[PDB]
This record gives C-alpha cells, structure tokens and sequence, in this order.
C-alpha cells in the first residue's frame, strides 16, 4: 500500500523522457529506502502524489550519491528539474519543497554512484511524517 | 520614492489594473504600515534597478490574510506567489520551524549534544549544512 | 559514526553525565530517528572537525516538547540553547513566518507588487536584504 | 505612558559605560521616532523592557544613519553588543532578537549621522505590534 515505486536502469541510458514512457516497469516499494552493491546502474524512484493541502518535502538521505536528478512533472510536462548530489560539502541530505497548488504531481529521482547505492526517502509536513 | 503604497478600499483591484495606475501610489516614508482593521487592500510597489548579487524581499506580515507577490519585468508578470495567513505558507527549502545553530569557525574541533523529548512520537531530521543550502538555489 | 545516538528510558540524565557515557552512543545510519510516543529522552552527538566555512547544524524537530542543544570544545560547556515547541522559539534574525522572494541577478530592472488584506489591522515591515541580513552576523 | 526615551549627547563623547551613570538624563518620547537636523550630535535611544514571554524583535528603521550601536544590558552588565550602520547594502532596517529569560533588560542604541538623523522603531513579537 505505497506511492512509491523504483526502477533500475542497469544501462544508465534512461532520460527522463524515457522514464515518462515507462512507468509499469517501476515496482512497488515494500519499504522507504533501498541499498545495492556498488555499480554504474541509475536508480529511479517514483513518488506519485495526489494535490497537497499543506506546506511539504520529499526528503531523501542518499550519502555517497554522486548524482542525484530530481525531476517534478505535472501534468505530462516537466515543472521543475534540479541536478545536484555530492558530484566541500558537508551534508548527505536533500530536500525539495512540495508545491500546493491544486494538483496531482509526480516525483522522479535519478540516482547514480560509484559507491554502494542506498538511500531513505520520506514525504514529511511541518508535523512530521506524512500519515502522522 | 522608491517604495510606494496605494490603498485600494474596494478591495477588487488587480495586478492587471494596478499596472495602469502606476502613478496613483504614494512613496512611503519608512518601510512598514499599520492601518487599523478594514476591508480594505493595501499594495506595495517597488521600484529596483538591475541586481549584481543575490538578495531578496522580505516581507513580515503578522495576520495579513492573503498577500501576493508580483514581479514585473517591461510590463510583464514574470514570477507570481500566493500566501498570506489564511493560505499555506510558500515553499521554503527547510521547513520555517527547524532549529538552526550557527557552528565557530575557529581552528578548534567541536563536539555538539542535542537532548530531545515528546509525548507525540520522537521524530527529527538533521545535518550540516552551509549557506546555499539555507537559502535554497536562486 | 560519526553523527550518534544515545537513548535514556529514565529522561533524567543530563548534560554532565552524557559527557561521561561518551561511548554509549551508537552510530546512526541515517540522519533521521522516529520513535512512538515515549516517555524517553533522546541525546545526539556530533563530532565535527574545525570549520573552513560558516555553516549550521539544522534540526527539524517537529512535535518534540524540549530541546537542549549544547556545544563543546575540549571538554567545555561553549554555548547552549534551550527550545523545543513548550518552550518559545529560538531568537532568529528575522521572524520564522516572514515571507522572503528571490530578486533576480539578470541584468535588468525590476517592479514588485504586492497585496495585501486583512480583517484584523494591517501590519507590514519589510525590506531588500542580502545573504548576512537573513543569516545574522555569527 | 512609554518605555521609550532618548539622550542627545551633542557632544557625541558618552559611551555605553558613561551613559549607564547617565539614566535620569534620558527624557520620554512622546511617539516612536524622532528627526533632528543634520550634525555630529550623538542620539541614544534607551528601551527599558520587561521579561518577555515570547519571541519578540526591536526594529529600528534609519535611513542614512552612518554608525548604529546596539547594545543589550542585563542586569547591570552588558551582554551583547553590535555594531552597524550604512558605515553595497541596500537595506535600512535593523532587526534584533530579544531573549526570553525570564529577565528585564534595557536597550541603547546610538546613532549617529551627517545626514538628517531620524528614525523610527518598535517591539514588534510574531503576531505583530507588542500590545496589539
């Protein structure tokens, strides 16, 4: 019973155009984080969200990621994109803020590393956890 | 000027109108008003020239119900928000309630302790981050 | 580690003796916990190298009732702060709510507008900071 | 009926420590701002407050005020202590924090210019107004 589903892309080759084709090949989550051994595979995770009635972030906590793309899509087009991960700098974490807008969105995040692959991932609210 | 005000005591203008009234709005003296409770809409006009390093409004608006933001680029509506106390809060890069404490800068290693406590469930989530990641990227 | 963690089931311990359980704390895997509703207490510790650059250490703590934070060095009490939800908010340079729009280094010009209603009095402060004003000075 | 009041020192010599044995030469604002034509004189602004409950800020709003001293006084001591003013800074607003402690303090500031000084300033806390 979760919005979050994950694909692995042992090619790499996956843009996020191609992702947008793709979504029965993304598997349910049985829980918010995954681990793999160390290799050149992008992982994408999906986060299908219904319209937010509050202030909220998708957290991700994903050391070692050396590219992190995060990609928001509303309705069928591409709202916001950003490329970052540890590529001096100190932090592990990243959060993206939610927009409340009335509307459904969908969440995708590349990930790539040269190390292990893991990560933890939450929608959290100024409460906490999302759910409560 | 160049921080300037127009009392709209209708309540029903809007950014298209105000864009045709430009000269209607009074400079202000210092930047802040308080007007006793009415049904009126209070805008703000700001005039900037061209910008060499990141800055940005800040408006503190205790009890202001709606507020929204505009800004104008050769008379074009480039970036819009919406918020104000009756409304969610606009999107932050951290949520506007987290504890933040400055770490020294001073040649010396640090130890930090944080002693935390609910009846609620116990829940946070923390790290170190530097000045782009408080503010967000542009 | 190195960002650990140590659980007290009494909620008595503090600052003094958490110093002398050091090694007590276990490892975190991640920089986040959540715990149902306990009457425990929860200690972080984070063991940081001298610092090139400003930098915080966030914590979002939401629904924790008490929170002490403490800095050390060589064994001495720094600083310390004492907040959490039952208590009021940490000082900050700005109010925690204001709201803050990012002008644009792009070579050109600029107007803003802003609305702004209410149905209690109307209030508004408000200016153009940079990086240090939203920061604080250290 | 106001916790505000103020000292010209014209000749612009007092420092904090001279001014805390100067307290019965401090006269009573009749509103929150003041202007004085432009010259070296140096305007102190004393804010005697109590233990505050809740966050609270004092702003001051001084245009073209060249040098702006903020200092903090409990109980008879000096706590903190900053130093700003117009001296690439496009703000002329000062903001600062007020601690909840369960004790009163007095606010000073002093501020000079070579323009015409004036100012405004008020306890402002997060619903607006202290005092409402």
């Amino acid at each position: 019973n979760q919005n979050w589903r994950l694909l692995r892309d042992e090619s790499a080759q996956l843009r996020i155009a191609d992702v947008l084709q793709r979504k029965e090949q993304f598997r349910p989550l049985a829980k918010r984080s995954f681990i793999f051994p160390a290799s050149p595979q992008a992982v994408w995770l999906q986060v299908q969200l219904p319209a937010q009635k509050v202030p909220s972030w998708l957290w991700i906590f994903a050391p070692r990621v050396q590219y992190l793309d995060y990609y928001l899509v509303q309705d069928g087009q591409l709202v916001r994109d950003q490329h970052t991960g540890e590529s001096p700098l100190p932090s592990r974490s990243y959060l993206f803020s939610l927009p409340v807008d009335g509307k459904p969105m969908t969440l995708y995040v590349r990930m790539t590393s040269n190390h292990p692959l893991m990560a933890w991932f939450d929608q959290i609210d100024e409460a906490g956890l999302v759910g409560l």
